[PDB]
């Protein structure tokens, strides 16, 4: 409260972990469906469907140019990615499998690297 603060917990390295978390899933074999921005004119169903669309590029530009107050806001765009990529596409397809192992491979560099 008013004058009555926890310690301070050390963010200063918060971007370039984060930048190097999201480095990580770019480079991930399975990371193809999410890399860019879904085409809207090309996919049925996507922009009437997924009411915030979020890939792997948007959250790079985002971060690399102050759009991220805090680490907790890149936390949740990346699980959007993947959130997405479950309402709109079966468990037993190659995305929605894609989508599966890349949120299990996320959520572990965020526990090992901030918990």
């Amino acid at each position: 409260s008013m004058s009555v603060k926890k310690p301070k917990r050390d963010d200063s390295k918060d971007l370039a972990l984060c930048s190097m978390i999201l480095t990580e899933m770019e480079t991930h074999e399975d990371a193809w469906p999410f890399l860019l921005p879904v085409n809207l004119k090309l996919v049925p169903g996507y922009k009437k469907v997924i009411k915030k669309p979020m890939d792997f590029s948007t959250i790079r530009e985002k971060l690399s140019s102050g759009q991220y107050p805090n680490l907790e806001t890149f936390a949740l765009d990346v699980r959007l990615v993947f959130d997405n990529c479950e309402t709109f596409n079966e468990d037993d397809s190659d995305i929605g499998r894609a989508g599966h192992n890349m949120r299990k491979y996320f959520e572990k560099k965020w526990t090992d690297t901030f918990k």
